[PDB]
């Protein structure tokens, strides 16, 4: 017989993910990793958080079984999740209008939303900000989602083109899904204001979008709190929307794969029913969420000692980065940078869009170890005060 | 506007995994859950593993970072995973024809797995057994899949109806998947004999078949490598084959969400290229698979200490069934039922199809408290000295 697999083509390798593998089988002992967005130390290692090992210590002690959750997860990590996402005192909790599972990281979420848009609802197109990360497009189309782009950076001045973005969005159709980054843009490191989220709320309600938020990197922009006032200005307005969010970043957790997928309806019966359709597409899916991480999460958010050093690891996280934005803009300048870097220092989160081109980029890579996404994104929270000085040795040397 | 979620319907409760939440607000007194697939031991908990306690503090102790795993996930856990599935000295390992990824369970094997061939190849249905588990025809309808039912139980007779699963298997076309359980066959516990699984070998190879294994119980029916000789005898014949594996109860793991999925094909290059597909297709749904369970199970692999514990584990728990079956049939009669139960002895794995109708088992629910899936599965390894009695005397009311 012909063989069902003698005629797959090979897929390119991920634009992200990619470069970890590139980057392992690299020899030379100076390359330098501001690929993949993983937080890193001053000494150039991704650590385990305090709090986390803590609370690892206390369930490895207390553990009794490790037999099925609910296809929704941990009920404690839902309830601190939608805490987090819109407060602690917010009319969407008591007047039980939202409801949460517990996912495989945000990805997971992602493709949860995606899948029960699809099967459920008419919904046939998602909007995604030009540029986005670049796994939205993967995930809604792999739902079977058509993807638009809206416009969003404006290259040349390195700020947001609300104007442009407003006038873009016209185009988007009542029913249509429109999805922001809650804070942290990836890749742009550029936000709206306060004002801007509040137009664009208001705008929303008035063309009948459905709001999905991808809410990865709660924490590193401002504050926890300061970096859901765009969501919660979206909360308080609409009868509708979705929340994918992920403790993959702040909580240190990556691998252990823990993020939410919150759905919001107008009142208790609506979302009840809506979710009984998310949980019957999770458990066509993976059936129920890894328990690990999400019980660490439920653990430290849980406990008031264990918060408090939470809180704290993740604001010397934030603050680092910070450093590292003004230390890698005024080295740039001794380093023999004749163009002005600073925009550098008003984007937000562990990524920087640097400007430089794919060839660039490829330069950097082939000649001096420096591996950044092809995109010109790179991340800032990969950058030490040990590799500062040969990093932007490299960057003066492809301008 | 109108509202996205007011014209979705209602899904029903899951028939397995919804029982948890009709046992745990049933509030009379002396209930007993025979529901869901998960080990209990004498005392009716379901206890971690010592072997797995072992490994979780190791790992406590030595884990120095969360950073992501590739999308494949750990390398030693895929390599392990095939010697367990084809043996130490398998011509697939040293031809180098077989790839695995990780993934959240059995369930999230088998979904990749659906995406993965709805989006790469001309596969349109697959064929599973009547009965087989619940989530098979959702996992791969998930992807767009058509499935079609063939014939396997003689529920006159309690056995396997081979000749009747050979004729309604006569229109499966080449290109078609036809999905077995690799041993435990979930619900009825009726597997083929050694010459039956070497009968639908070849079969397979002549019809052109894609066979799929679902693989979540190596270990209760006889032994680790006794129960994988259906699978190695299809291995030894066919070209192509993917197998979706589970070790939520062999290693009891349930909530961690082990799994993996293992593609063959006719070469290395072949299954390479296949395989980044597969890699593509898990991207785009939950990005890299959780690290916890998984390293837990490479752990115990990997070292010859922690795996003669573990192999004597899973010994003791298939004993303990063992007798919980023949107890059951014993009390069964000493109880006064006059229908013969003693096809129950002769079925492997967890369960026992018993033969109730709906209506019977609604009754044990609504009337004793008496909690089994609405087929007529009931889990034997839920069973303990303490409640057989009163469980036999409320199946006796029914009959
Ligand atoms: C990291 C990230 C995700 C994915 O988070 P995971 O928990 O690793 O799946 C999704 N969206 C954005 C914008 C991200 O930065
Ligand atoms: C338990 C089981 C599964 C799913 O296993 P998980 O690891 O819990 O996802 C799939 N198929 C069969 C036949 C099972 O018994």
């Amino acid at each position: 017989h012909v063989g069902t697999f003698e005629n797959i083509t090979a897929a390119p390798a991920d634009p992200i993910l990619g470069l970890a593998d590139l980057f392992r089988a690299d020899e030379r002992p100076g390359k330098i990793n501001l690929g993949i967005g993983v937080y890193f130390d001053e000494t150039g290692k991704c650590p385990v958080l305090t709090s986390v090992k803590k609370a690892e210590q206390y369930l490895l002690e207390n553990e009794t079984t490790k037999s099925y959750l609910g296809i929704d997860g941990i009920p404690e990590f839902g309830r601190c999740t939608q805490e987090l996402l819109f407060g602690k005192g917010s009319a969407l909790i008591n007047d039980k209008r939202a409801r949460t599972a517990q996912t495989p990281g945000g990805t997971g979420a992602l493709r949860v939303a995606a899948d029960f848009l699809a099967k459920n609802t008419s919904v046939k197109r998602v909007w995604v900000s030009n540029p986005s990360w670049p796994n939205h497009k993967s995930v809604f189309n792999s739902a079977g989602l058509e993807v638009r782009e809206y416009a969003y950076y404006d290259a040349e001045n390195h700020t947001l083109d609300f104007d442009a973005l407003i006038n873009s969005l016209n185009e988007a159709q009542a029913g249509d899904v429109v999805l922001f980054h809650g804070c942290c843009h990836n890749p742009t490191g550029i936000d709206p204001t306060l004002e801007q989220w509040q137009t664009l709320a208001q705008l929303s309600v008035e063309k009948g979008w459905l709001p999905l938020f991808d809410f990865a990197y709660q924490g590193f922009a401002r504050g926890l709190e300061e970096d859901a006032e765009g969501l919660r200005a979206f909360a308080a307005m609409h009868k509708e929307l979705i929340v994918a969010s992920s403790y993959s970043k702040n909580f240190g957790l990556y691998n252990e794969r823990v993020g939410a997928c919150t759905l919001v309806a107008a009142d208790s019966e609506t979302v009840d029913r809506a979710f009984s359709q998310m949980k019957a597409a999770i458990r066509a899916n993976y059936s129920n969420p890894p328990a690990h991480g999400a019980s660490v999460v439920a653990t430290i958010l849980s406990n008031d000692a264990l918060r408090a050093i939470w809180e704290q690891e993740l604001t010397d996280m934030r603050q680092r980065i910070q450093r590292m934005r003004q230390l890698f803009v005024n080295t740039l300048q001794e380093k023999g940078a004749n163009r002005d870097f600073s925009f550098i220092i008003k984007q937000n989160g562990m990524f920087s869009f640097s400007g430089l081109t794919k060839e660039q980029v490829l330069r950097l890579r082939e000649e001096f170890g420096v591996y950044a996404v092809a995109s010109g994104r790179v991340n800032v929270a990969g950058m030490t005060p040990d590799n500062m000085a040969p990093l932007c040795e490299a960057i003066v040397a492809v301008l």
